[PDB]
């Protein structure tokens, strides 16, 4: 297994490779000028210490910045359209805020609690002008309500905690499907046009899973509620025993990665650090040797298709956060 | 030069973490929480989260049920002077890091220091004597950790405590009485802070966080008004105070003021203030990373006020290097 220090090392590369081909409008090197291939900018090399690299994509953020606070364009992959339009959104609130840009991430959040269903505590997968029926999925809900805790909406991520709550014992048939969607009044939408994780296949979309155990976890240490604790217990124990092994080795195994090392830290539990461990190692060992992560490129490039520069700076964040809770776990603990 | 005041940050960030202890202790001579309040922030801002979390554990440890950390302390400073400079730092570097429980029981303690009646935050803590008076220093960073923290309504509130300070000065031009009685009269007795605006004495500071806390609500609020008194602070350091005010050690709050007013405004003034405290902080740096007023060996600790002015500086180049970067983009 590799340590804490070692999994920083491997982001610090990545946040170099990014810095290095970071455009002076402040864009990260993405092939297409999307949203959804730097949303996870301003985050992840805060995180790695190139607060100026940072602050650059918070310009760029900024000048793509809509009046009601959303940014519906540049926008392309379906996924930031009707599957979880707040993804974006969410990863764009917390970077400008812990970067000090309070009225970019007072703004982002505000429209972010537009998008929140009153009756149910989800928040709408689709986009104000995107087609849909006013569904609510676990990874926007999950995002929106992480969102809400960095900028101090302590009730908004306690009440996207309940639609998770009302979502994981609505479960019809958890051992087989994960529904990670329900409709606009607060049932569980089984429909066929609706996200559902295969748990005992190799289908990806686990991060519908592991983005809530993330969320939740976090929120418990905002609030030592127990609810919050053992709900996100439990879908770490589901994600273990009764999900395929897929859960904790496709490219969206970090958030459970995440999750797993933040529970280390806070129960002090050991499977939570083999979890998170191994995570953590894993995706090191698919880093090219350039920095960035990738599916296809191997070669010096200078730039990346929006796919692989979100996964560069998305692994830039999990490896740090699953880093720096595996570290302070053992100060804790052992 | 952002890059070069980076540069500076990074290294002094480099110095602190090479000698971190184990339990997560800054490298002070003597553990006292005025030694390491700044490190959370500062070492996550540097990228060395892994040091900033254990800061983190390490503050977490010394935390009582009712948020506040009243031991270790030893500085006066720390006691009744500006009780509350502590719990700031400490609630905004919990907040950044994610340590959400850390942070809120922080920010809980310290609103409840609150004066409602004048906005103020009281300068001195539980069981040190005083009179319920409060300083710009305690409101300021007060202020700063409810913005980090999300509650805009105390942050607004401070900021009325400093706009009643401000225009409630007897003499502007030649004392800066930083410090209100619980009533909300400015304090003109002489145990009260006063800053000798025309002589070389430091505490510019508390003249200098005002003007960094109401630029930062300014962003968050567009409301001009804070914005305008943010003006008047900087105009009042600039063209009134001693040419100190810009050279003491305690001029770092300035330069990230007029930093983040060059950003919004682009007024080239504001430029020239935060790369000339930049350039000077960076030149007081001693080549091992530390900043000290006395050592120039390579030790392996610290003076708890050079520890925290090492920090300090830290988070003070990377904020003035941040924002003169992204203000020169803005208004290319
Ligand atoms: C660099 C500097 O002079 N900083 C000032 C405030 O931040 C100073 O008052 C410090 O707090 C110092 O530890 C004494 O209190
Ligand atoms: O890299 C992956 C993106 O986050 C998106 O889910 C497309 O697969
Ligand atoms: O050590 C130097 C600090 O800036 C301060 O002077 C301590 O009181």
């Amino acid at each position: 297994g590799n340590s804490p220090h070692e999994l920083k090392n491997a982001a610090q590369r990545a946040a170099d490779w990014l810095v290095e081909r970071q455009r002076p409008n402040g864009a990260l090197p993405s092939r297409t000028a999307v949203i959804e291939s730097c949303y996870k900018g301003m985050w992840a090399l805060h995180t790695a210490g190139h607060t100026q690299a940072a602050s650059a994509v918070a310009d760029y953020v900024t000048s793509l910045l809509q009046p009601d606070g959303d940014i519906p364009q540049p926008r392309e992959e379906r996924y930031f359209l009707d599957v979880h339009y707040l993804y974006a959104n969410g990863y764009l609130t917390i970077g400008a805020h812990v970067l000090g840009r309070f009225g970019l991430s007072r703004k982002l959040m505000s429209f972010v609690e537009t998008m929140r269903n009153p009756a149910t505590g989800g928040f709408r997968s689709h986009g104000p002008a995107i087609p849909g029926d006013g569904r609510c999925d676990s990874v926007s809900t999950s995002i929106s309500g992480l969102a809400a805790l960095y900028t101090g909406r302590v009730d908004t991520a306690r009440s996207a905690a309940d639609f998770l709550g009302s979502l994981w014992v609505g479960q019809p048939d958890r051992k087989n499907v994960f529904h990670a969607v329900a409709d606009a009044s607060g049932a569980v939408l089984t429909s066929d046009d609706a996200v559902a994780v295969q748990v005992r296949k190799a289908e990806g979309d686990w991060y519908f899973i592991g983005l809530p155990a993330f969320f939740l976890t976090a929120l418990y240490e905002a609030t030592e509620d127990r609810a919050y604790l053992d709900l996100a217990t439990d879908l770490m124990t589901y994600m273990d025993e009764d999900c395929d092994e897929d859960a904790f080795v496709d490219s969206s195994c970090g958030k459970a990665g995440v999750a797993a090392a933040l529970l280390y830290r806070l129960t002090g539990r050991p499977r939570y650090r083999e979890i998170a461990e191994g995570i953590g190692t894993l995706l090191c060992e698919r880093q090219s040797p350039y920095g960035y992560w990738s599916e296809e490129e191997t070669g010096d490039v200078a730039d990346l298709f929006w796919g692989d520069l979100d996964m560069t700076a998305e692994y830039v964040l999990w490896l740090d956060l699953i880093g720096r809770n595996l570290a302070s776990g053992e100060r804790v603990w052992a």
